[PDB]
Parts: structure tokens; C-alpha cells; sequence
């Protein structure tokens, strides 16, 4: 990996411990999530899309992945790699899980933190100012909760 792709992986990475021991704000803790592997088809694919420096484009051939069944993606336009996945993280502001809904957007915080997705792969290109950053999940999220709960006495 390289030195931003090892940092976006850490992050995710740490977000996914934090939920589960009560360290994201105002958010449930997660029961169970399944421990992200880094996979280099979708981190490849990640990358060819970033390259085209394109932030909508979307374009459905880039959620057709080897075999997954199913894609998720988040994008960010930013002119650095840890602001693009604080902003992500901090989505969780605008989530209320018990409603399962969504004041603004929730969808990248919910992607980071989404219980049965097991592979990740991210690519980014410089694109002038800002990095174009891609991050390919599989399987990606639906629309449902991204987790089951727990007592928070288990943190
Ligand atoms: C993930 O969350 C769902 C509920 O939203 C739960 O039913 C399912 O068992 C969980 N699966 C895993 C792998 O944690």
C-alpha cells in the first residue's frame, strides 16, 4: 500500500473499533462488524475512476467489480486525504440510528461503519488543487441500519 492508501485503511479501520466500544458521539455501539481486507481489484478499480479526476461520473461500469455482487462507494473532493475521511466520519452528526434517518448526509458515515462489508480498496489522484479520493466496498450498504447495537455497558 501506499502512504495515503495505508492511512484511508487505518482510518476506516479505527472507526469501525471506536463504534464498537462507544467512541463515536451520540451513536449506538455496534455489536458486531466484520473486519475490514484490503482488496486490490477494488482498490485498482478505485483508482482508474479516481484518475479521470471526474467527481460525479457515475457511471455505473465503475460499481462492475471482478465478482462482487454488490459495490458501495464513497467519493470526497478534498484537498487532503484526513480532512476527505474526517469529513466522512463526522457525517455521524447527522445520523439518528433509532430512526434509521438522516438529517443531511449520512451516506458516507454509514458506509465506513457498515457491519457486513469485509473488503475495501481506495485510489486517489491529484487533480489540481484537490485529490479525487474513491473508496470501493464490498458487499456496499442499503439503506437499512448499518449495524446491530449492544448495551453500552459492554464498553
Ligand atoms: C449486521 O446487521 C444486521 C442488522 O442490521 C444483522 O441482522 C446481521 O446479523 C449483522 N451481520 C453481521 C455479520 O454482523
Amino acid at each position: 500500500l501506499s502512504e495515503g492508501q495505508r492511512a484511508i485503511y487505518n482510518f476506516h479501520k479505527k472507526v469501525r473499533k471506536d463504534v464498537k466500544n462507544c467512541r463515536i458521539p451520540g451513536q449506538p455501539p455496534a455489536k458486531n462488524l466484520t473486519k475490514l481486507k484490503w482488496n486490490k481489484l477494488l482498490a485498482n478499480k478505485a483508482k482508474q475512476q479516481a484518475k479521470r479526476c471526474k467527481y460525479d461520473s457515475n457511471d455505473p461500469n465503475d460499481f462492475i467489480i471482478g465478482d462482487f455482487e454488490s459495490i458501495g462507494q464513497n467519493l470526497a473532493d478534498y484537498p487532503t486525504i484526513e480532512g476527505a475521511m474526517k469529513d466522512w466520519l463526522e457525517e455521524y452528526k447527522n445520523y439518528n440510528f433509532e430512526k434509521n434517518q438522516c438529517n443531511g448526509d449520512c451516506k458516507n458515515y454509514k458506509q465506513m461503519v457498515w457491519n457486513t462489508t469485509e473488503e475495501i480498496g481506495c485510489g486517489y489522484e491529484k487533480c489540481g488543487k484537490n485529490y479525487l479520493i474513491v473508496c470501493n466496498y464490498a458487499p456496499g450498504d442499503s439503506e437499512d441500519r448499518p449495524y446491530e447495537a449492544k448495551p453500552e455497558s459492554k464498553c
